[PDB]
């Protein structure tokens, strides 16, 4: 039962399976897997595709030859398998030189670098029919007052954008991008901390069109907030070109757990958004099989992704279409959330008493919402107990 | 020492010192104030203004003539005393009408009822001479999933903002908006909950020119958030119409201790960032005096918002005045991250061998940021300790 | 399905389903209920109990006269109805002489008092058949540093305490005591803030035996905290006399969610752990319906406390039955985390050389902890898709 | 000014100014420090001493002549600067052996390990004249409920750590373990998370006298508690036996930034705590150089640690020698709380109608605290504004 198919579109970078194991406070306990190895055992889970930065799948310093093989063994093990590529993205936060950002950093020669490093990886995203190039700012950011003006790191950040903008531009390339907020971790703060700041500073760019969001399940949570309504947001300003599904216990260190750990509930809302809304993208997992785990747990835990995705779908999906559910909304008044306020126009309703004088603030006062009963029954669904 | 004079512009809003001391848990502790005290008392400690909901003022039910009398008499404590009204805003959160909302209440009568509250008040605003209205939806959200879409609500919330602008501009006004955002409380969540939600919807808006934020130093750090980096990003937008000042101490309910309690480091921040950007606004402060206080307490407490402002003020133009910062600022780059990364154009740093094959990237990596000693100078500086 | 029975020992405070609904920003939304009615509709949804402090049964300030009307009328519908009280409580948070706390008040004349108050309601309380005495020091703690001298506090919480124990004693009572931590709110920070303050608090009282903790969910999570782990922790040491089931997300104000609401993971856990331990005290809901019901909306979220117990209660015994999970947890070695680690003593474990010179560290290195296969089932398990 | 000597015993941890800069997404980005060259710089800065996992001196696996030289140099830098070593530890957290834990790992064999490795140090801790040997159990936990069972865990963490009682007291050794709690990080959650339960855990000892804490600043800022608190129920308790200084933003990753930064008023509380008390132990500093420092601002940040603390010492000593604090602390009733409540015992207290019948509590609700006044002069001293 729950078994994954193409259709699903379930994707993982190969940074997850991949990890090695190595924390703040540890050493790897895993060694390091080949990028073929990971791509045929995530087809035989029912994998669609896989994910990548520059640096997994080519080492850094590679030469010009040494890349070409690299990508030649991976596009065999994708054709072996059918496995599609859909996103990429660039590693601008491992190697010292990036320590004080890549696009933001202080000094302007690593902005220059980080650039060309960036620009580099998107021929090659194009190359092998990537969609979305992501943009995880994670060394864009400070631990202390002075080192980092944030206005005129603004500025430096649109420009690198606008930059690769122009760049795909110039290419006739159909690539958009995607920027990933997070909080914290492993700077002190991170510039663009949530999808709202980050949705606010694309507004901002020259060709606002060409970039999207790609929120990260457990970023949201390290600051509290709640995915499903950040999601929603996304989707409301058109913006949700990508997702990242994992789990997370609330506000700590990014833990990165399998999707459907760390907050379940928060997970059957997400899976009832994207499912009800249409969300056409990958199903995305950014996750780290826990460093406790040998390789099969490694599969083990990737397909406990896959698994938790299918079964919340199944669960909202048969919540939504229950018609007790349904009479529960319309109890509730969902459906009059959905209808204009005053379609009539702002004259008609600076005129209409029953707005102000005429309204009987206390009958409605004594409505209840019935929310409660609601949840209820979505707490049934999830946890198949209607009954 | 640390005087406060007009052009500091410290406002507080009749709710902060007029708060009585009910919280979860606990009956009131002080009596009602009359805003005509408020008024005074605040004058004599130097402040230049106040801000009102339209129910601080006028008792919720006033009316037409209980509506003139407390106007009446509330304007000749303003003579009397010269303070300004430089906000106002509508309490859209007391009354059980609102429980689910006010612009985005799943009820559609509730939503135009509170349209109409809202107008009443912006005729009030603009005859008191306020140039911002703000609105805190501190009921718009949910306890569930299933109680409320997000995508409707924020349709209903644009909706509303829209028909407010409609009006403003029909009369002339030229008052605008600030939003202020939550993460939560009272709701479990709260839609637009930090200013990057708050900014991007905003951009949204029939007329975005009309609208910007006014950010609370203690809902930011709700969500953990960095307050000066919010501050910041709103002021690259050009949204920063209004702030509220108080403090926190982390991820906890809303605490609106007195600015500079809470976390002291950043409001040193802050100021340093108001004031090197020119930040022209209200200093308002949104706090309250904890509920052991009695009157002698609330007056202490808010004569400490505004020494604290002053204090911090003095240390970071010393530290910006020092010699030896602005030696640290170089040392750590500040200048570098101000210029351009690319003003060469993008073809010229896809030409420049500088960028990519011949940058030494260990030689990069090897230079220290020095951003210790710049913070420790920093320290120095908040604590009078230079030496 | 999922029916309460006696033997669930389910119990509600009359303050949860009577909560009126006033918040830190909104009035009232439901009127007050009578006691009587509390406890015929909880019985009528299968609870086995109620529990009260003193100001919830009878009105502050209340004569004698009206004392014994108001408890007359209470046991007439416990007597009506089956019902029993397992628990009271003392209210030393809500009237404002409690300000700056009851046993740790600054002032000595509301330390006395509130040892006063709280001995006349043990009376009451085992009169009325109560094995249990909860303390909740909501007010004992401080919103600045200079308030509250935290040695000198502790000082008087522990001769409060012992005094109390000296008061059983001397009467020949059976009651025991249960002290709830909770780490903030109202206070800015409170005494006592998890549950392993607590203990080790208890510790130090002249009759450790006579107290022990009354953990609640929402309160350890409001710290960030494993409340399963602290659970286990109180078992271990012999303390959990008593427990409060809600739900919360995770950091911040206190939300008092129906449980299985929050975080339904760790609800699974908890009702596992109780369940396995075979803790027999009462199940008792310290919860809140939402102030958007009316009071059918109070009696379904009551209903739902009572239906999620029950069906985690399944649900983790069917995880528990199963030989694939007893097997998965032999796999993952928890039958030797149970084993002692030397019981063959300190000279034969030093005089081992499978302990040190002869360990193959790298050989057990290598072993995988097989954790997400067992996790996984245990996700099958809860949400009844094992297939 | 603010220059460190002898007496204020200030020290640190080979692997604080050692650190090389690798964190969960970034390579090292200093080389590795003999620690003969920490030793003679930070004599140079003024420490008095420093502290040592056995890994950090002693590379893991070294032959017996390879241990023996590692600690000759260590011993002759220590001779040839004065410094000394009041403080070890073990590393039972880096290796991949420790990924499910040393003294509570589910494997019974490491487990043993474990205890073999912290007993060789212990004997090597002894002879570098070290009193205190802390455990910081930072492998104890789970990512997962089913993958520990906590009572048992601390069944095995009660056996192990009453295993290394006996075996000091057979050797005669005078030094003491102390207990360093954690909340998480790198394990989901961590065992014995707060000051409290590591206290609470120690009572159940079978020889308590020779165990204590070590509390670090930052691990419990993690789960949003008043590190000051925490250390006055140590200090009540007698436990404190070290601490770990350091900064902290809240709840967070563990940033371990230099004291003095994070949460500067909690620094400033914490200082004037431990003089007050006359802690007499080691000011140990665990802290990190954030990785965008080079050697220099390795320095810069450890002198840092020091000279916070020193001005910190001068304000908080300036606040308590103050006459108008002295005076402001009578009228908040600092004095009152540290008066018993009733040393008239408790039949006097039952039989005095002062305490309530004739107790008027509306009197009694309506004086003020004015702990915002002493709150205020409490920032004026630390920011050195009085006046
Ligand atoms: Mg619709
Ligand atoms: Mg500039
Ligand atoms: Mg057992
Ligand atoms: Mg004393
Ligand atoms: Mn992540
Ligand atoms: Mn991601
Ligand atoms: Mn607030
Ligand atoms: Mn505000
Ligand atoms: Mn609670
Ligand atoms: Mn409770
Ligand atoms: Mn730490
Ligand atoms: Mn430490
Ligand atoms: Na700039
Ligand atoms: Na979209
Ligand atoms: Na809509
Ligand atoms: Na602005
Ligand atoms: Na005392
Ligand atoms: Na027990
Ligand atoms: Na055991
Ligand atoms: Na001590």
């Amino acid at each position: 039962n729950y078994a994954p198919t193409p259709v699903d579109r379930f994707t993982f970078g190969l940074w997850t399976v991949g990890w090695q194991g190595r924390d703040p406070f540890g050493d790897a306990t895993r060694r390091a897997l080949d990028p073929v190895e990971s791509v045929r055992r995530l087809a035989e889970l029912g994998a669609h595709g896989v994910t990548f930065h520059d640096d997994d799948l080519i080492p850094f310093g590679s030469s010009d030859s040494e890349r070409e093989e690299h990508v030649k063994r991976f596009r065999q093990a994708l054709d072996d398998t059918g496995m599609k590529v859909p996103m990429a993205t660039t590693n601008l936060f491992t190697h010292p030189v990036f320590k004080d950002g890549g696009f933001t950093a202080n000094d302007r020669d690593v902005r220059r670098y980080a650039l060309r490093k960036t620009i580099r990886n998107i021929d090659l995203a194009v190359e092998l029919g990537a969609e979305t190039y992501v943009a995880w700012g994670g060394r864009e950011g400070a631990e202390s007052g002075g080192a980092k003006d944030v206005r005129d790191a603004l500025d430096r950040m649109k420009e690198a954008f606008d930059l690769l903008g122009e760049y795909v531009t110039s290419q006739g390339y159909d690539i958009r991008f995607a920027i990933e907020p997070k909080p914290n971790q492993p700077r002190g703060d991170i510039l663009l901390p949530t999808v709202g700041h980050a949705l606010a500073f694309i507004e901002r760019l020259e060709r606002p069109e060409l970039y999207g969001v790609n929120p990260e399940v457990g970023h949201e949570q390290m600051a509290g907030l709640n995915f499903p309504h950040g999601i929603a947001q996304a989707l409301w300003a058109g913006k949700l070109f990508h997702i990242d599904l994992n789990g997370q216990n609330g506000i700590k260190y990014d833990q990165d757990l399998r999707f459907g750990a760390g907050d379940l509930r928060a997970a059957f809302w997400l899976v009832d958004l994207l499912e009800s809304a249409g969300y056409s993208g990958p199903r995305h997992f950014d996750f780290k099989p826990p460093r406790t785990e040998d390789f099969d747990g490694v599969w083990a835990s990737a397909a406990g992704c896959m698994r938790n995705y299918l079964i919340l779908k199944e669960r909202a999906a048969a919540f939504r279409a229950d018609p007790e559910v349904q009479e529960a909304l319309r109890a509730s008044r969902l459906d009059e959330l959905a209808r204009p306020t005053a379609a009539d126009g702002l004259q008609a309703l600076l005129d209409d008493r029953s707005a102000f004088e005429e309204f009987d603030v206390d009958a409605a006062a004594a409505r209840g919402m019935a929310f409660e009963r609601l949840d209820q029954l979505a707490m049934d669904h999830l946890l198949g107990a209607r009954g």
